[PDB]
């Protein structure tokens, strides 16, 4: 009984979402909507990717409907998201993924077309925010549009709510050593709203702002206003590393840490917080779908109150499984 | 007696040309136009510059006005180029930079706004094209608006000019491995007309076609049909190289064409070719003012009648300077 | 009835060499050289790849033994290759890969150590060279010691082969942009013997001479002494592109070369030679185990006597692959 | 009355710090001992910079001497540091720049070749150590042989020195996103003491441990034991920059913390530390002699007791004109 999946938008998070549905097989795609890319160069955009390598699997383009594994799909192209008859293809959830509607009255343009609920794959202003393994068990079936947070924000909450839960978060913040998105641009370039970010990412680190910490308190109320941080964007293709710095209330010695972390990891969170030892690097986390892996060499204690916490979490991958992980507990709860 | 130069378009082509004008001092800006840009984001942008560096001198804002080192200049933001008021700022000659105005109808726009000539800085499909130190004898005072064809051309059409006039030239095919560019893009993306320019351009090679080497035998007339070549896009900041692999009528041993490229370099085309023999590699060549820089090691030689030669050549700098010297010289037969 | 190898020497040819044995399982691995790395750095090195990724199986150290997938490798930390009991764990042949031995008398110290054939991974002064579907026939079982020649050699050998029988390639001049290899060095540093060589990898093109073409006379003998070129590195990480300047006896539109280039890949030369026709770049043929994959849309033909074809190869994987066919092909020979 | 300074090796360290002295003049560079690198290499080696560009000015080599700027040099290629005859030469002061004698009693080695004083440019485990405008005036003419402790320190310790002075520092760990060095390796490669740095730079994060802030606590004795860090290796050329997370006694925001450091920027700090509140990347920091930069925009606070700063380091310079500046401060002792 899986549920259908219409997806609006065939940027990276698309595909990516449409990649990680198709691999894990818990939900079926049968709708896709975007009206600036033709069928065959999304049969091309598909099939090839320059991070995750080639797709493993048959995908082609056939009776004006997208084939993969021979599932059809049904294609639109309708830039206005009110115009899209997601009820003739049957699709009873949409991921909005292209990042312009991300307030409940610009996502509820899809609730007319025969769509059910809308999960949109981005912070919002207004709509209620779900991660998974931290507080998808406050989700009601009166929620239809809703919201994932961010990538970062799916890093960071489970190591903050395991850290919290033990030994009581006094205050924190946070450092993200991000790689570089498709907002970035090569040989500098314009950028009024943020002139850092026009400069040239194959040359640069550019300091950046972000909202993450501040939105794992609106995901855990206990650490409300507790958290806040900024970011850095180095010339890397897809991996991205946390640094939390913070003070606890409750003495803890590291060792202590590492054993509640791994307990953690083992048993509740398994799959969405990860635990390793082993001298890794960036490279080593390309395509791993945890949502945060904890690096028990990377960080440092000053002290039993004052200690400093490494987490890797992948950019493009993880996020996508949390959001399908998301719409299967959303389909279960029906 | 300096010209009045107005440049259209604040890119990067119109940056770098407006501080190639300001360095050597051989002509005067006086107008800016640019209807996306307001004038404390030029100020930001004119100042740093994340390849070639901060600029020697003092620039700032006042009065309306973009004063750089004591010069005021009066700013424009009108979209339509038919409506800028050139003549009210007194330029004389305007360089369109924008890359959207390439045909003489188009370009001609400018001339109902009280500019006298215009030059563009791009091959254009109609507009005579002139390289200086190969074909620039041939300018009249009749040619309003002419073309300075691309970088790439201007770095071939030299070394080939001084090849076909001591040996022949009977056909050769050119390969130039080419650096960043503001039209590719990071984590891959869209790119419906060219979809190998639509993936990342820091993972990847991106091979892809060119028409400088057709342009060369619009240039040089006796030189045309006989050249043709393609591209690769490796991720460098701003240096690529030329190899232009070609057969000969005469024989020609490497030494003699060693001797008659510095022979060349030396006198007639001084600061135009450039020669040495040193080990160097490409950031040696940065911010470099010569068209082409022949190197001597890198090059070889299969027989007498069958050679490749190679040449670096800067994207950014060099064109902005060959720019102002066919600026010069347009003033000079005035 | 699988013939034993031992590997001397863990680097980066060894440890792949080693990988696509485990993975074909062609050939069966029984004992691994190496003085200056211990059993657990093998273990860390062998498990994770930066650019391959991680291993698919398990991989562990068990009673002074390396444990790959349940099966026991016996680990020599012999400098002197004259020491090493090879007969001792039952190796069969020999996978010379060090680089250091290159020489018939340099790696025939592996002779008297109970090894019966060794094979260099390496081009050789004196010991034959065998590049896999272009003059395998030609090894008989009197031939203890060879070479596989290079990668670079592997790559240009069967599309330069294919194009000679089919159109009489008269003289040719080769230029291949190839990928970072372990020689190069960060932020400049010291290179007495090449001094381009010392320069930064990162920031830089660095042209190098090679001699990869004149080895495919040594492999092809009646194109001995027409073929000959250099060579550009990149900062990429696993992929360099091959291109050949070319000119040809008999006419030849390039749909014929793209016609007889197919024909050829599909029937004799299946999984060495590849064929493509989509837009392609260079991570789309990372962990590629085609020696050379032909590009049909990035070559361009001047006129039907001088073209210019396009190839792409993967460095680090593909001759390792084919070191193991070579292996296979010599082993059914016995 | 310029004190005669000798350098022995003439690595990255080595040739900044002749760079830096030949620009500023506070110093004369009479001696250069290398012994593996020959006086061609070093002529080719100091004329070309991949990062800093090419050097202004004439160096070529005569009569067995490097002559630059008209100045000769005699260079000496002994192994033994003991051997070297620097009273020969006229040395007065010996920079030990080859990271291998750090300690005392190795670094004692070039007392008897007639070296009056050595400064060695590295960290050192018993050596006294001086950050220049920190702790400087500490010094004494019976202090032969000294250490400048490490460039991160040097970055990290005058911004700390003004924050504890300003508001009383109470604990604080400390990020650094490092560049990269000749340590590192490309393609990954071997490391047996620190496996993750024998990973691949180009395509890794690579965290790292760290000492500069541990040594602030030496340099600074009221900050011993309350600060710790660790570090990040991304794929920068030459940019660095330093991340402090501390907790203050006295209350402060964050404009009296700019005010305080604007302040002391501008008086007694002049040329050490920086101060700016442009929105600034790593590449405008290129060959910058400024010992650190606070970067107003780029930090946050959580509180008044807890707050976050960000300083901007060039590793490559600045470090060395701290070398030079502190050789002119002993010099003016004598």
């Amino acid at each position: 009984g899986k549920v259908k999946v219409g997806v609006n938008g065939f940027g990276r998070i698309g595909r990516l979402v449409t990649r990680a549905a198709f691999n894990s097989g818990k939900v079926d795609i049968v709708a896709i909507n975007d009206p600036f890319i033709d069928l065959n160069y999304m049969v091309y955009m598909f099939q090839y990717d320059s991070t995750h390598g080639k797709f493993h699997g048959t995908v082609k383009a056939e009776n004006g409907k997208l084939v993969i594994n021979g599932n059809p799909i049904t294609i639109f192209q309708e830039r206005d998201p009110s115009k899209i008859k997601w009820g003739d293809a049957g699709a009873e959830y949409v991921v909005e993924s292209t990042g312009v509607f991300t307030t409940m009255e610009k996502a509820g343009a899809h609730l007319q077309g025969g769509a059910k609920r809308v999960i949109i794959s981005a912070p919002s202003a207004d709509a209620p925010m779900f991660v998974m393994g931290v507080n998808h068990e406050k989700y009601d079936n009166s929620l239809k549009i809703i919201s994932n947070a961010s990538c970062t924000t799916n890093c960071l909450a489970p190591l903050a709510k395991v850290i919290h839960d033990n030994f009581g978060i006094v205050e924190g913040l946070m450092t993200t050593v991000h790689a570089i998105t498709a907002t970035q641009k090569t040989v500098d370039g314009p950028s009024g709203k943020l002139w850092r970010d026009g400069r040239g990412a194959l040359q640069n680190i550019i300091p950046a702002s972000t909202g993450a910490a501040k939105a794992v308190g609106k995901v855990i109320p206990e650490l409300n206003g507790k958290l806040t941080g900024m970011a850095f964007r180095v010339p890397t293709a897809n991996v991205s590393v946390v640094d939390l710095t913070c003070r606890l209330e409750k003495p803890a010695k590291y060792d202590d840490i590492k054993k509640v972390v791994k307990q953690a990891s083992e048993g509740p969170l398994k799959g969405i917080l990860g635990y390793t030892e082993h001298q890794v690097v960036s490279s080593d986390f390309n395509s791993d779908t945890h949502s945060s892996t904890f690096d028990a060499g990377a960080g440092i204690a000053l002290n039993d109150h004052f200690v400093k916490l490494i987490s890797w979490y992948d950019n493009e991958f993880g996020y996508s499984n949390r959001v399908v992980d998301l719409m299967a507990h959303m389909a279960s709860k029906e």
